[PDB]
């Protein structure tokens, strides 16, 4: 058969969809960033060895939805890149990259792509013979990594399996080319083991089933200097600090008349290896039946609770405590078809229970995220009309977020006194509203024509909130703003796909329009002595608001001479923009007149830059798969506010796999030469620009099948 996505019950399909094998991917870089990097319009958010995440046409954290089997990963890679994403593409049988209203069944604001995971946790059916699996190992030069995988499948009986899986991966610091003195980068070993158990039903009419996981990270933090560790950042002025009060304790309940914009900035005035050590556990529940009661076709059910936190730590010594609880539960049911009009409704529970907080030195309370609790009530949406070679699919999504915190009611009142009023101190709740509309014309088949279009309403996270924290690993002070508006975005895509024995191709073209668009904005340039002297030194920001305009294009297109070849070019570039910026007060004067200085549109930070690809690939024969590619990154010269140029490089790799059969199962045998050029290789899009990549790799390895 033929790969089809699982992500919405209701098959929606735009021309640039993209299904990655789990075969493929086992012969891939384990963190979702660097696995995806390389299919058009995806590049790398990496941070060492440990973490990175994908960037999809310039977007990445909360603009797109990165997606564990359907469900929330429970992470809190959406709060940097420091932090890993709780997927496992190594164990994976799919990785599916959908646009289209199906984004609309899991959050508002992805504007980019979901991701969607899926994993043998729950299997489904029953394995052929009573038991099947693999079994994976691979070494890699120069990381100095090793990896060894493996699960199984074992029917217990008629209508029951079991399923076991897991995963450890071991690497030293990488090594780089030309950054002198240094062999290989410190601090950017990585080490990570999974683990998974998992009980299902079989069908028909469907399955029911739970799965535990468990997966223990620790990896280095690289370019970690400790100048800012004893430091805290001077934002509220002193006199609101002293009458206010409780901006002592609770300063997320700031408002912009209490931000100092004459001198804001850091006062400055632990030997151990930056590292993070991270655990997550996770419980869940899939279900799926097909026909569960009258007029409905299909139904799917699905359950979790995910128990995330990881420490950053210096040496054996905690800095950073991070936490989050996450339960989530979703109810999707499909219409049986009314008249050539297919659907698939669903509501979803969402609870968030987080914390970012430091190490109780104290050095005074500045928490990056102090303790609260998200809920999301969603009811959503999609419907497919059919017109023979036309689908045309609609989609909606409400949300309701509520926002809460506990106070100490209790302390503040007494410590308040008189005279002032006490902030609204309720609960925090905004509802989003989200619209998709797609229309695909299948003429001349197969031959695919995707225009897609959304208007999107994305709730302000905690995060961008109530952030009144010091995030050394994003060079930040991060301040929340408690009065965010929605990002609003109205989104428009078009798709080509062609695929006809000799000939293949896929082509994009995207532009994304905020839509009171948040971004970070620096305070602590331009004005007092706590001003930066320099573009690298730590950014004070507060979270804002303004337009931004997104586009590009991303593309491929392969030519099979001969059944044994296959020639192809790719490529993508982006270009982001923020738009009508805020005027923000200036220096007082000395007559007591602070004006508001205007600031011109500019460059989006670290959005990626234009790549091209090159590819060949042949059989030779029926074992043998040899293939070459060749990456040419160009530099990046459209920079925003603080960043510098980016090169700039040239990413060859050799590739080859011997595919051999046997008894039981299938021996897929792999090798991979990567960076043969050992070139500097920086990603402008991630938070190292000028720190260089792994320099150059061999990579052996096995995968066994049965
Ligand atoms: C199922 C466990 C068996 C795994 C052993 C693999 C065989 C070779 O692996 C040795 C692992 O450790 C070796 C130490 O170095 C790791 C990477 O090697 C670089 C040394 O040149
Ligand atoms: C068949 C080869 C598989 C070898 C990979 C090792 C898999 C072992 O890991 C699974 C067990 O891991 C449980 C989760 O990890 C432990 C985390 O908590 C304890 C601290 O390590
Ligand atoms: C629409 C892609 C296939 C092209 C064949 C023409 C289809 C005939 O109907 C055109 C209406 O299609 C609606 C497409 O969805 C709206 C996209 O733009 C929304 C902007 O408001
Ligand atoms: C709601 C289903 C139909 C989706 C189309 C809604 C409108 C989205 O427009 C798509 C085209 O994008 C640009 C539209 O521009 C009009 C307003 O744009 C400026 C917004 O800042
Ligand atoms: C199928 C291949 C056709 C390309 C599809 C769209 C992918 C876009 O590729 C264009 C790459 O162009 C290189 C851009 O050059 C550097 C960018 O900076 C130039 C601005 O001064
Ligand atoms: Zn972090």
């Amino acid at each position: 058969s033929r790969p089809r996505a699982t992500s919405g019950l209701l098959h929606t399909s735009t021309a640039s969809d993209k299904i990655i094998s789990g075969d493929t991917l086992r012969q891939k870089a384990v963190n979702l960033g660097d696995a995806l990097d390389g299919v058009p319009g995806i590049h790398a958010s990496q941070y060492g060895g440990g973490a990175s995440a994908p960037v999809i046409r310039g977007q990445t954290g909360r603009r797109i939805k990165v997606l564990n089997h359907h469900g929330e990963t429970g992470d809190m890679a959406d709060f940097s890149p420091d932090h890993a994403i709780m997927v496992d593409t190594a164990l994976s049988q799919q990785v599916e990259i959908l646009r289209g209203p199906v984004t609309l069944l899991y959050s508002s604001g992805n504007v980019a792509g979901l991701v969607d995971v899926a994993d043998g946790k729950i299997p489904e059916k029953m394995p052929e013979n009573g038991v099947s699996g693999e079994l994976g190992l691979r070494l890699s030069s120069g990381n100095l990594e090793k990896l060894t995988s493996g699960g199984i499948n074992i029917g217990l009986g008629k209508n029951f399996v079991l399923h076991t899986e897991g995963l450890y991966r071991k690497s030293g610091d990488y090594a780089v080319p030309r950054y002198r003195n240094l062999k290989r980068l410190p601090d950017s070993h990585a080490d990570s083991q999974t683990g998974s158990i998992g009980l299902s039903w079989v069908g028909e009419k469907g399955f029911i089933g739970v799965a535990y996981s468990d997966r223990r990270d620790q990896y280095g933090l690289p370019a970690h200097s400790h100048e800012y560790d004893d430091c805290h950042a001077d934002i509220i002025w002193q006199k609101s600090l002293i009458n206010k009060r409780y901006l002592q304790l609770y300063p997320h309940l700031l408002t912009e008349e209490d931000i100092d914009y004459d001198n804001p900035g850091l006062s400055c005035g632990h030997s151990g290896r930056p590292w993070i050590d991270l655990r997550n556990k996770r419980y869940e529940l899939r279900a799926e039946w097909k026909q569960p009661f009258p007029g409905f076709e299909a139904l799917r059910v699905h359950l979790n609770r995910n128990d995330y936190r990881h420490d950053e730590k210096a040496g054996d010594a905690v800095e950073n405590f991070f936490n989050n609880q996450t339960q989530n539960a979703r109810i999707e049911l499909r219409h049986q078809p009314i008249g050539r009009l297919k659907g698939s409704w669903g509501v979803q529970y969402l609870q968030q229970k987080s914390s970012a907080l430091s190490a109780i030195s104290e050095a005074v309370k500045q928490p990056m995220l102090l303790d609260n609790k998200v809920q999301h009530y969603s009811f959503f949406g999609v419907e497919q009309a059919n017109w023979d070679n036309f689908t045309l699919e609609g989609g909606v999504r409400v949300e309701k977020q509520k926002a809460s915190i506990q106070y100490d009611k209790a302390l503040i009142d007494r410590e308040n006194y008189y005279n002032h009023p006490l902030p609204d101190l309720g609960a925090h709740r905004q509802t989003a509203r989200s619209f998709a509309l797609s229309g695909n014309w299948y003429f001349t088949p197969q031959h695919k024509l995707s225009l897609t279009a959304s208007h999107q309403e994305r709730l302000p996270s905690t995060q961008e909130l109530y952030a009144h924290g010091k995030h050394v690993a994003t060079n930040t002070f991060e301040v929340g703003n408690k009065h965010l508006n929605k990002e609003r975005s109205n989104n428009i895509e078009l798709a080509l796909g062609y695929e006809g024995d000799r000939w293949q191709y896929n082509l994009a073209l995207y532009r994304n329009r905020f839509g009171n668009y948040i971004y970070a904005q620096t305070l602590n340039d331009g004005r007092g002595p706590k001003s930066i002297e320099d573009d690298s030194e730590m950014k004070l920001v507060r979270y804002n608001q303004s337009g931004a305009d997104f586009y590009g294009a991303e593309g491929e297109i392969y030519f099979k001479p001969t059944p044994r070849y296959r020639i192809g070019v790719s490529g993508d570039y982006v270009r982001g923009r923020l738009k009508n910026l805020p005027s923000l007060p200036g220096r007082e004067d000395a007559y007591g007149n602070r004006p508001f200085i205007a600031q011109d549109d500019q460059n989006a930070p670290r959005v990626p830059a234009a790549r091209l690809g090159f590819h060949l690939k042949a059989s030779l024969t029926d074992r043998i798969d040899a293939n070459l590619d060749y990456y040419r990154v160009f530099a990046q010269n459209k920079l925003a506010r603080y960043e510098t140029r980016t090169p700039g490089h040239h990413m060859l790799n050799l590739g080859a796999n011997y595919r051999r059969n046997t008894r039981y199962g299938e021996w897929n045998w792999y090798v991979k030469a990567d960076n043969l050029l050992n070139q500097s290789v920086y990603a402008h899009s991630s938070f190292l620009s000028d720190t260089p990549q792994m320099g150059r790799s061999f990579t052996g390895g096995v995968n066994v099948k049965f």
